[PDB]
This record gives C-alpha cells, structure tokens and sequence, in this order.
C-alpha cells in the first residue's frame, strides 16, 4: 500500500522474527536475524531489531511509525545513534529495521554493573572491585553527548533524552534510540508512571513543562538528568519527590544535590545543564569539548 523506497526496501523473508524486546506509546520492537542486509553477502547472517506496530494499531499508530521512518532516512548514520537499515513497507506489515543493542538500555546496564557491596565476602583479588570505572563512565557520557550533536546538526530534537533512551551495544558503544518520534507533547500526563516506575516528566526542561517550548537546549537539560543516571549508576533523578513537590521544587529553582562519589567537574556540567535561562546552557558541541577533556586526561 505504501510507495516502493528501492533505497531502503528489504525483503521480509529475509527476516526471521525472534523475542520481542519492548513496547512503547506505539509500536513495539522485535529482535530478529537478517539474512543478507548486507547486498554483497546474500546469505550472511546479521542480528537487527525490528520496530512493527501492535494489533491494537489505529491510523495514527500507523501514521506515526511512517512518520518515524521518514525521519530515519533523512538523519543518516552515525556511530552514537540507532541507525536505519532498512524497511518492510510491500505486500505484509510495516516494519522498520534498525541496529540492535545487545546490552539493552542505559540505565539496566549500569545498574546491573553496581559494585559489590559490604556483605560480599573477598575472594580473589578483585572482589572488591566492580565492573565499572569513573572513566568508562565518563566515555558514557561523551558517545551520548556526541549523538546529541549530530542529531541537533540534522535539525532533530529528541524530546525525551534520557538513559532509558539510550542503548548500549556489545563494545559498549552508546547509542541514542527513540529519537524522531511524535510524542503528543500537546497531551504529556505529567502523572504518569510507567511499568518500570519512571515519572518522564522529571526529564522535562521548565521551557518545555511550563511553556511546552522545545529546542535543542531543553534537550541539554534533559542530558544534565542523563549525566546524573550515569553517575548515580542507573538512580532516578529526583529521589523519592513526587510529581506535585517537582512542579513546585522547580519553580523555586530547586535542584538535584550532588550525587556521591562524583567529581565536582561533571556535576559542574549537570547545574549548566540545568540553568534557567536555555541560553547560558551548554550547546552539546561544547559539552562534547568539555567531556572530551575530562575523558583524555584519565585515558594514560
Ligand atoms: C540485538 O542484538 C539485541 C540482543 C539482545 C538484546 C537486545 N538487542 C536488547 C535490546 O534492548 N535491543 C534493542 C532494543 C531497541 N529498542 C528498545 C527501546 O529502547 C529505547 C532497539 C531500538 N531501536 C534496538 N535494540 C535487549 N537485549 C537483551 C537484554 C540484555
């Protein structure tokens, strides 16, 4: 039913669904093996993810993962975000195949990677020592903030940045998923709790809440929440403040504390993220400059 895309089109036989990995406001995500996404290897195996919409799906359910489609041709490639690789648009259900991250998002894979605890008894030399390092952490930060740059150099907002957002792959490279979705902001329940107990709203720039204005800057906002997840190892901003305290809170001009065992250099980035004014913000060039530094001075 929809126009043939030879740039983008795949053959859907050569995709072989597997476990589904999520649902979202529309649409869900499917792991599956792809036979020959690469043309020069007809019959190469590849793993791909695979977003299709549910069987609850109305027009604007359709509508919008088309619109999202459309989106992913024109943003093009690049290492830090979920990339496109091709479509299901002829003869059987829409979907549309992107990159797959084997280590799920952010903020599952750090908390799963906390440190040992004080109960954990030593054995061996490294019982003691965790999985993650300050200067992965800040590398983290770094590839997210890099994807942000060339999203916002393709003239995309993401409107939801956060580490629920974010993928990580099997080197551990971060990827930005999610990115050019319609997401009602004319209609956000700023109540609303999802399934894992995430309030979204506490993610959201003031600009954007109050005025429901969007740009480039209140994603940097929503990258200074992203930076203090990373530094908390997977906690939730604004710790046991419910949604009533957080529209007050913001407008007192509350923000969150420093988080322990942070250095004051990238909390010092999270409260320029966080300025009232989108203007005396960091761009994500210069947060990419600034976490550039701090990465290459711990990498001897
Ligand atoms: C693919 O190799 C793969 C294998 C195991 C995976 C896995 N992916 C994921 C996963 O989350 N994959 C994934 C998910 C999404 N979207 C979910 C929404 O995130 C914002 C996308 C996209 N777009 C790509 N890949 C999880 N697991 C197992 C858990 C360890």
């Amino acid at each position: 039913d929809l126009p043939l895309d030879p740039l983008w089109e795949f053959p859907r036989d050569r995709l072989v669904l597997g476990k589904p990995l999520g649902e979202g406001c529309f649409g869900q995500v499917v792991r599956a093996e792809a036979f020959g996404m690469d043309p020069a290897r007809p019959d190469q195996a590849s793993t791909v993810a695979v977003k299709m919409l549910k069987d609850n799906a109305s027009d604007k359910d359709l509508a919008d993962l088309v619109s999202e489609m459309e989106v992913m041709k024109l943003i093009g490639r690049h290492k830090n975000i979920i990339n496109l690789l091709g479509v299901c648009t002829q003869e059987g259900p829409l979907y549309v195949i992107v990159e797959c991250a084997a280590k799920g998002n952010l903020r599952e894979f750090l908390r799963a990677r906390r440190p040992p605890g004080p109960d954990l008894s030593p054995d061996g030399p490294r019982s003691s020592e965790g999985p993650l390092s300050f200067p992965v952490l800040v590398s983290c930060a770094y590839q997210v903030a890099r994807g942000m740059q060339y999203l916002e150099s393709r003239k995309c907002i993401h409107r939801d940045l956060a580490a629920r957002n974010v993928l990580v792959t099997e080197d551990n490279v971060m990827k930005i998923a999610d990115f050019g979705l319609a997401r009602g902001v004319h209609h956000i329940d700023y109540y609303k709790k999802t399934s894992n107990g995430r309030l979204p709203v506490k993610w959201m720039a003031p600009e954007a809440l109050f005025d429901e204005v969007y740009t480039h800057q209140s994603d940097v906002w929503s990258f200074g929440i992203l930076l203090w997840e990373i530094f908390t190892l997977g906690g939730s901003p604004y710790p046991g403040i419910p949604v009533e305290e957080l529209f007050s809170l913001l407008r007192e001009g509350h923000r969150m504390d420093r988080p322990p065992h942070c250095p004051p250099e990238l909390y010092g980035l999270m409260r320029e993220c966080w300025h009232a004014a989108p203007s005396q913000r960091p761009t994500f060039k210069q947060l990419v400059e600034a976490l550039d530094k701090v990465l290459l001075a711990v990498s001897e």
